[PDB]
């Protein structure tokens, strides 16, 4: 249906949010090893 | 079209699963080198 | 409505694209400590 189309997206939005800041974190402890 | 918008979506759902899984990954190969 | 769910969509697609090249980074610098 349409309305859970409309969560679907909410969904995925969110989640790629949160994998954006997971790879933030990452990248952070890599780039202490990478210069320390 | 409606059912097009239907099966990007899935496809993007099913791309950033990939992605949470890679990052899974990297985080596993990182946290190796951080503790050894 | 409609048009910005489609927006939306398409927006979300880009965003997962830079994120799965941000990955693809990372990991190139992670291999580079994994190997050296
Ligand atoms: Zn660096
Ligand atoms: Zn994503
Ligand atoms: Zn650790
Ligand atoms: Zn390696």
């Amino acid at each position: 249906e349409w309305e859970a189309l409309e969560k679907k997206l909410a969904a995925a939005e969110s989640k790629c949010q949160a994998l954006e800041k997971k790879l933030q974190a990452l990248e952070k402890k890599l780039e202490a090893l990478e210069h320390g």
